[PDB]
DNA sequence: TAGTGCCT
DNA sequence: GCAT
């Protein structure tokens, strides 16, 4: 079934312990999406970003003019971000508590969508005031490989094949550990058909 | 000497500086003769009965501009006096037994009560990084400690700190409402009519 | 700012 | 490493 993969302090990779729960995941991110669509969201120094986007849940990350924050709206549809489904914050849960984090409690999910050579930037996720929090990181459809440092932008990276089902936790001492997602190569999945799909929830207000 | 449970990530190290007090207390008269003892006055208008200094890389003052949290000393523009040895070994042996192997403080508060003297129930916000814990160091005098719980009305525990006594909490009771009763009138032997308290903290951002 | 691209 |  599913195992452990240890990777530094506060940080374990759980292998395919989502694997199961995919399919009503899956689903579950059509109906997010389908009242907050994915969007490339522009950074504040103006590129356009590679990875598609969406949020659910109380908060979600966005980009403005003034740097990247958590807003309770989504500002492509003006309207608050879709309630956090049940199969996602169950499972997040779960992980958290399998990763040694019993009472996470994330008010904030970011879908990420990640198409042929789609990527992300070696960068720290530090937009969260409760640093106590940790990150859950759901890999679900196509392999990808993702880094991860490293307190500082230079140090070791190690990289990893993430794989559909394959769960991420980091926190602690590692909280603000840099990491990444290489361009994505080309491929088919039964279930996210031509693309791999990241749920990273977080505690993004203040408890 | 020994461990009494508070709360959950909190923890009362009963007469642990006992041995260093000594030596701390010279420490605190040294670090005095640089940046001095000095009264504040807060947002509210009333002046603390508390009288304040601070030692460590960044100190904690308040106006009634707000409180500030500086490398520079506002009554003598200049650097605060640096951490002395003694009080960075005893923190950081004190945060180990504590259950936090980690702690850096960069920051250290201390305060000087004369009988009458108190501080105001409060929660410890200031500090942006809130994996690091609170380490809180009794001498002299004795003193009630309310140690309560997230909200302001949430119950609060009256206990008699001691000199010698440190008190370690974080983790789930980082932000714990907690305050000092109005100091009864005594004798210490190595105070003489007085209680200090070492507020270590990490109040920048870790390495 | 840079969750990017090395811009020529 | 750096641009702003
Ligand atoms: O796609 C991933 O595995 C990582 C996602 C990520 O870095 C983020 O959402 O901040
Ligand atoms: O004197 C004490 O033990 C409490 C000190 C304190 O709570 C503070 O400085 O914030
Ligand atoms: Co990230
Ligand atoms: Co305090």
């Amino acid at each position: 079934e599913p195992w452990q993969e240890p990777l530094a302090a506060g940080a374990v990779i759980l292998r395919r312990f989502a694997f199961n729960a995919a399919e009503q995941l899956i689903r579950d991110i059509n109906d997010v999406a389908s009242q907050s669509p994915f969007r490339q969201m522009v950074t504040p120094g103006g590129y356009t970003m590679s990875v598609a986007m969406t949020n659910c849940g109380h908060l979600g990350w966005t980009t403005h003019r003034q740097g990247y924050l958590y807003s309770p709206i989504d500002p492509q549809t003006n309207k608050p971000w879709p309630a956090m489904p049940q199969s996602f914050h169950n499972l997040c849960q779960r992980a958290a508590t399998a990763a040694g984090y019993p009472d996470f409690q994330p008010d904030a999910c970011l879908i990420n969508r990640y198409a042929p050579g789609a990527k992300l930037s070696l960068h720290q996720d530090k937009a969260e005031p409760d640093l106590r929090a940790p990150i859950v990181s759901v890999s679900l459809g196509l392999p990808a490989i993702f880094q991860f440092g490293g307190l500082k932008r230079n140090d070791p990276l190690k990289r990893l094949l993430l794989e559909h089902g394959d769960v991420v936790v980091w926190g602690g001492e590692s909280r603000l550990f840099y990491h990444g997602i290489q361009p994505l190569k080309a491929g088919f999945h039964p279930l996210t058909i031509d693309c791999r799909y990241n749920l990273t929830f977080r505690q993004a207000g203040k408890k």
